[PDB]
C-alpha cells in the first residue's frame, strides 16, 4: 500500500490535547517532532498510556480503591493516581514535592509517570517495541530508585512489572493492550510499523 506520514497519523489518531503535551515535551527536550517522527508518536503513545492508566480509579470514602467507568463520580471520591508526566519540568518536580514531603515517601532521582495513593508509590511506566525484560531491566538499572515500581507494556501484549505486581486488574490493563493493539494495526495499515518499531532502538 501507499506510505503514509507519521504527522498525520499522529494528528488522526492521537487526541490534540496529547499531540500537544508531546510536541511541548519534545520541545523541552531540544527535539523536533518534525524530524524525529517516530519519536513523536512514541511520546504519544506513552503519555496516552500514562493517562490510561489512571483513568477511572478513584479511592473511595472508605478509603479503598474502586472503577467508576461512568461520566459522574460523586464529589467525595479522590482520585488514586496523580499523573507526573505530561507536565513540565518545574511543575513536574512540585508535584513529586509535594507528594514527598506530604505522604513521606522519598524523593526519586528521575521524575516518574505516576504516583499510586492506594499502593503508597511512584509508578515508572515502559511502553516498548523490545522483548520486555530487557526493556525492564533498562529502565531497573537506569533509576535503581528501589521504591519506584516499575509498569512495562509492549506491543506483542507483554507486560513486566516490579515484583510481578501489576498494580490494576486484568481489564484496566487489557484496555491498555488493546489501544496499543490499535495504535500498531493502524501504523502498519499504512506502512509506518515496520520503522517505528526498528526505530527504538
Ligand atoms: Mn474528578
Ligand atoms: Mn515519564
Ligand atoms: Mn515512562
Amino acid at each position: 500500500g501507499p506510505l503514509g506520514s507519521m504527522e498525520d497519523f499522529v494528528r488522526q489518531c492521537f487526541n490534540p490535547m496529547i499531540v500537544e503535551l508531546a510536541e511541548k515535551a519534545m520541545k523541552e527536550y531540544g527535539e523536533d517532532p518534525k524530524i524525529e517522527t517516530n519519536k513523536f508518536a512514541a511520546i504519544c503513545t506513552h503519555l496516552e498510556v500514562c493517562f490510561m492508566y489512571s483513568d477511572f480509579h478513584f479511592i473511595d470514602e472508605r478509603g479503598e480503591s474502586i472503577i467508576v467507568e461512568s461520566g459522574d463520580p460523586n464529589a467525595l471520591l479522590k482520585h488514586r493516581f496523580e499523573i507526573i508526566e505530561g507536565r513540565d519540568r518545574i511543575m513536574a518536580w512540585t508535584v513529586v514535592n509535594s507528594i514527598c514531603n506530604t505522604t513521606g515517601v522519598e524523593k526519586p532521582k528521575f521524575l516518574p509517570d505516576l504516583y499510586d495513593y492506594k499502593e503508597n508509590r511512584f509508578i515508572e511506566i515502559g511502553v516498548t517495541r523490545r522483548e520486555v525484560h530487557i526493556y525492564y531491566l533498562e529502565k531497573a538499572n537506569k533509576i535503581k530508585s528501589e521504591k519506584t515500581h516499575i509498569h512495562i507494556f509492549s506491543f506483542t501484549g507483554e507486560e513486566m512489572a516490579t515484583k510481578a505486581d501489576y498494580t490494576l486488574d486484568e481489564e484496566s490493563r487489557a484496555r491498555i493492550k488493546t489501544r496499543l493493539f490499535t495504535i500498531r494495526q493502524e501504523m502498519a495499515s499504512r506502512s509506518l510499523w515496520d520503522s517505528f518499531r526498528q526505530s527504538e532502538r
